[PDB]
């Protein structure tokens, strides 16, 4: 099954996808059966070499196959809690590039889905390295509007050109630069509860 | 354990002993866990074979 | 989980990324307890040979799988180390080309 | 001391070692490293300036 409406919004932890448990579980059981077995076995022997009734080489390969089944278990354990794929984080996730039946193998080169968190959300800006240094002295000083302890306040201009109702911090933290160019690239954070923004948009910070 | 008291009056179908369970219980979950798997495997290819 | 903030400040050494080590972690004890095992074997083989009570092929196949064993568990023991990236060196670290979650 | 490409004067002062650092064989130009402190990070990779 793929519990999960393409465009929603998931939780982090939340299951979004479900593998076939059958032969998983199977193994699982079947592991815990051996398991159970040969340790009780063990149990038994090391008090019998105690007592001379039995050889240290049998109690030895007794305690082996012991160890050898309690770490098939462990294994059989993590690949049964891998059938049920979980969201990695909060957000949006998009349209699943695989549909119920499909097979999927652990290595698999393309990803299933992708989830993303749009709120809030970053507006790239990129500024020539000395541009930015300017601002971040207008900061110091206090001509611009301290939005935290190195952001400054900022409002959206839309690419229609409509103001978004809602103001955000823009961080002056240099995120990357262009080595070429020598260009900068700082974020904006601004608030999007109704999803107004979306990744891609052209934009203006002012 | 040895649920009775030696000389007292138990009623036939009555539990007298209980043997350490544990590995038993365990093969048979195990033994479940394993049809459960070929039973669905099998169900699934009576289907592929039809086509 | 990467854990670093995208344009911080990272010390070398500092984990920068966590690899799910789940398996790694699980081969590993794996390795460790067949080891522990085999170890023994040989050792008390040993003391066999030593005493004509077994014969020097049987001491060699034992004392052949302990080496094997050793062998594994210190692969294992690598393969896990490298399941926590980290920061070859101290400076500025930029944008996580890499997505959580991706392989 | 530096001069950024707006013309500010950056404050901190800085040394500019003469062993060189390599040779463009072709033009025959030399290329020698000046080392400036920047612990506000207000100096970023990339940037146009000259060493006075």
């Amino acid at each position: 099954k793929r519990l999960f409406k393409e465009g929603s919004d998931v939780k982090a932890g939340q299951q979004l996808y479900q593998i076939d448990p059958a032969t998983y579980e199977a193994d699982y059981q079947s592991a815990q059966a051996n398991l159970a077995s040969t340790q009780e076995q063990a149990q038994r022997y090391k008090l019998l070499v105690a007592d001379q009734a039995v050889s240290k080489q049998q109690y030895a390969d007794a305690n082996a196959a012991y160890l050898q089944s309690k770490a098939a278990v462990e294994q059989a354990r993590i690949n049964l809690r891998y059938t049920k794929v979980l969201s990695p984080i909060s957000g949006r996730i998009g349209r699943s590039a695989v549909t119920e039946g499909a097979l999927v193998t652990n290595g698999q080169a393309n990803a299933m889905a992708t989830v993303q968190q749009l709120d809030p959300i970053y507006v790239d800006v990129t500024q020539p390295s000395t541009a930015l240094l300017r601002l971040r002295r207008e900061l110091a000083s206090g001509q611009l509007e301290r939005a935290g302890d190195n952001a400054a306040k900022v409002s959206l201009k839309l690419e229609d050109g409509s103001q978004y109702p809602l103001e955000g911090r823009l961080e002056f933290s240099e995120v990357s630069v262009d080595e070429g160019t020598g260009s900068v690239t700082i974020r904006a954070v601004f608030p999007n509860p109704n999803n107004e923004l979306l990744p891609g948009m052209f934009v203006h910070a002012q």
